[PDB]
């Protein structure tokens, strides 16, 4: 099937970054809340701040063990040397859009960029996914990975529990096709377009999927690898 069960990604929630996207919230909100469809309610949960990297379909209890094994053949064959060790060094800085029209902008996202300015981010994920292309336990991706998190998504207002294609209108068998509503984000890019979110070191790649949630509300880690 293509029903996302489980998908892996970089938690993000740094007591930091959560902050600096805080303090983005509440300036888009002081400076463009009389922009069209643009409210609280379509911005992301601090807690659920995250990069996804593939989207798997898990069925059985030895399935999440298998993809735990298969991470960490992932460490010896290519995330050490990437690492080296150490975590990655990174900064969540500058927002994009991927569509043509910033009136009608569905989702915003904050890019996410190696301190050092190097690549190597960018290896890690794309040799991770080949890794698991030949196990038939990801989900055809035709775009490749961006390496940026969703701060904003109109479809939180309806579904705060929202992965991109996976939501209430796709859910399993039922496809729906409710036609995304859209803000305008014309004057947030011309404010906001560099905005500095905060820095991280990226050390983990966790399991964790729409629903697994803590009692706060953070991702829960079903299984995860450590680069350090």
């Amino acid at each position: 099937g293509s029903h996302m069960t489980h998908f892996l990604a970089f938690f993000l929630n740094e007591v930091e970054v959560q902050e600096g996207f805080l303090r983005f919230q509440e300036e888009v909100l002081a400076k463009c809340s009389m922009d069209h469809g643009v409210d609280s309610s379509i911005f992301q949960n601090p807690k659920k701040l995250h990069l996804t990297i593939g989207m798997l379909v898990l069925l059985s209890e030895e399935e999440i063990q298998q993809t735990c094994e298969m991470l960490q053949q992932c460490k010896e064959e290519f995330i050490n040397d990437i690492s080296g060790g150490k975590p990655l060094e990174v900064e969540m800085a500058g927002i994009e859009y991927m569509n043509d029209d910033p009136g009608m902008v569905d989702v915003l996202y904050a890019k996410v960029h190696m301190k050092d300015g190097s690549n190597r981010l960018q290896e890690l994920v794309d040799r991770v996914l080949e890794r698991f292309q030949a196990s038939g336990l990801i989900v055809k991706e035709w775009n490749s990975v961006k390496l940026h998190a969703t701060v904003m998504n109109t479809l939180f207002r309806k579904d705060p529990n929202a992965e991109g294609r996976y939501n209430l209108y796709t859910a399993e068998g039922k496809y729906i096709f409710k036609e995304r509503e859209s803000f305008d984000g014309r004057n947030i890019l011309k404010l906001f377009e560099n905005f500095y979110f905060g820095s991280l070191k990226l050390n983990s790649i966790h399991i964790s999927q729409r629903f697994t949630v803590d009692s706060f509300g953070n991702y829960a880690s079903c299984g995860q690898i450590d680069f350090s």
